[PDB]
């Protein structure tokens, strides 16, 4: 019977490769004030100065090998989760092996992340039934593919899917910036409000496994 979800769950090397790359990003952003001091500053605003270690405030992760989520089916609780999970192509692609292209990594004062771009054989995978359909309105199919990498204590790594779209949002409006600089993989993006994305200058294609996760 139904997982807790379904998705793409990165093998240990791969899985080991993106942690790295993010922690790295986190750390670029801490080691370089103009960068840590705003976001510190739309995490904490202004309660009594505080250290932060970005990697520790980011300490928080779902449990499990790092993943790419698709359909939540609560083990079949959750709506559309049958229908979800009778297609030919769900039960034809559990057990398969995929590779998963990353195209960005982002940060916001709630959570980091890699934006996932799927192919078109991935998002027959992707469920029609997502939440908050306004939140990716005029936006390709799939968009807020994600890999949580973070979040914050407080922070539902669900809220990881959202502040990509609005990051999306953003820059399909042309609100991002210009790039506020290069870092070594790529330009980094300056949004506002403490949102931060580094565009690869190469996109990182990591490997994963199509299955169900138990809690």
């Amino acid at each position: 019977f139904l997982p807790l979800y379904f998705g793409w769950f990165l093998t240990k090397k791969s899985s080991e490769t993106l942690r790295k790359a993010g922690q790295v990003f986190l750390e670029e952003l801490g080691n370089h004030k103009a960068f840590k001091k705003e976001l510190r500053h739309f995490i904490s605003g202004d309660e009594p100065k505080e250290k932060l270690e970005l990697v520790s405030y980011f300490g928080k992760r779902p449990p499990g090998v790092l993943h790419c989520t698709t359909k939540f089916c609560d083990y079949g609780k959750a709506a559309g989760a049958e229908e979800y999970a009778q297609q030919e192509v769900v039960k034809r692609s559990y057990g398969k092996a995929f590779k998963l292209s990353i195209s960005a990594l982002f940060v916001t004062p709630k959570t980091a992340g890699a934006q996932v771009v799927l192919t078109d054989q991935e998002l027959q995978l992707w469920p029609s039934d997502l939440d908050k359909p306004s939140a990716s309105e005029g936006l390709p199919p799939g968009s807020r593919a994600h890999v949580t990498l973070g979040c914050a204590a407080d922070v539902q790594p669900v809220q990881t899917g959202l502040d990509l779209l609005d990051i999306l949002q953003q820059v399909k409006g042309g609100s991002q910036g210009e790039a506020v600089g290069e870092l070594p993989r790529g330009k980094l993006y300056s949004l506002g409000k403490g949102r931060w994305m580094l565009s690869l200058t190469k996109k990182m294609e990591v490997k994963a496994i199509f299955t169900g996760y138990y809690g």
